[PDB]
């Protein structure tokens, strides 16, 4: 456990523009791109960041490198913070961390008002601090997070944010299943989703696709679609950094005729509802974990058939993985044929 996993269970990761705990505009790993409610204004930031316009979108390793360069300026600022430097200097790695947490989330200047807690941090008094600090505007703001960065101030380890990551297991659990399920016709039990955790790898053969999952995502006509093999495996050792690898082999789809943000706005509205009702009965959400969930996702796919309409495409392999103003399609053996 480091600071940039605490952080990552705290702050998730989002591709498009969201409103923070506080309400202000930002992006990535909980990078504040605005104070301003414009979301025109709220472009600024991250294209001053970039250096090319982007309409509000950017790429992983752009929220990865945000991620570390916040941290950076969270450092900078505590170190430049007169009331929080000799607080922050008597810490160790663990408080030093839960502190570092706080300067991020409420950045450099808010923060320094909590001088009877930092006081309380001096002086080691860990319990009254704890108590103080659970009658403050920032547990208003976050009381789950607060009590995760309280307890690691209280405790000096890393028990709080352990249980956290369970949690954000289970949920991406749930939320793979309804995906998993909405894509398919094939019904998904969660012991299918438990082997996918408890062994990295989890493979379905002889599927058939949702052909209106297609239509509403790809938005063209899908009449059916049909895959031989379906490989999918998550990043189990650092499940918080997530890595998600769906593979499809032996694709078959059937097109008439007459991105990706879709999918989650989809789901959004036929699953929140039952999902939010599984989380609640287990003691909008959903959005998030698929956000991160397909953002952290590299795609495969080897020997695919598409029929337009009809026109035969046959594809030989083909890969969906980022590159260095999005992720890279790389496709390799299309021969295009009638009949």
């Amino acid at each position: 456990m480091n600071i940039f996993e605490m952080l990552r269970i705290d702050e998730g990761l989002r591709l498009k523009i969201y409103k923070n705990t506080e309400g202000y505009y930002t992006i990535g790993i909980g990078h504040l791109l605005t104070k301003s409610p414009s979301l025109n204004a709220a472009k600024s930031e991250l294209d001053k960041a970039i250096g090319r316009n982007t309409n509000g979108v950017i790429t992983k390793d752009e929220a990865e490198k945000l991620f570390n360069q916040d941290v950076d300026a969270a450092v900078r600022g505590i170190l430049r913070n007169a009331k929080l430097k000799p607080v922050y200097d008597s810490l160790d790695a663990v408080r030093r961390a839960a502190l570092i947490n706080m300067v991020f989330q409420m950045g450099e200047t808010g923060v320094a008002g909590f001088t009877n807690s930092l006081r309380m941090l001096q002086q080691k008094r860990w319990d009254e601090a704890a108590v103080n600090l659970a009658k403050s505007r920032w547990y208003n703001q976050t009381p789950n997070r607060a009590k995760r960065v309280i307890t690691t101030f209280r405790t000096g380890t890393w028990d709080a944010y352990a249980a956290a990551r369970t949690v954000q297991r289970r949920l991406l659990a749930f939320a793979l299943r309804k995906l998993i399920g909405s894509i398919l016709l094939e019904n998904v039990q969660p012991e299918d989703i438990d082997i996918l955790f408890s062994k990295g790898v989890l493979m379905l053969s002889n599927l058939q696709l949702n052909c209106s999952f297609l239509n509403a995502v790809v938005s063209i006509n899908f009449t059916k679609g049909t895959l031989r093999r379906l490989i999918l495996r998550l990043n189990v050792t650092d499940i918080v950094n997530l890595n998600v690898e769906l593979e499809v082999n032996g694709l078959s789809l059937e097109i008439e005729l007459v991105i990706l943000d879709n999918v989650v706005e989809y789901m959004n509205k036929t699953a929140s509802q039952d999902f939010e009702d599984e989380v609640i009965n287990e003691g909008n959400l959903l959005d998030s974990i698929l956000q991160k969930c397909l953002a952290s996702t590299s795609v495969l796919m080897q020997d695919a058939l598409v029929y337009i309409g009809r026109l035969e495409a046959k594809l030989d392999f083909m890969s969906f993985s980022s590159v260095k103003t999005s992720r890279l399609l790389n496709i390799n053996g299309i021969t295009v044929s009638m009949v």
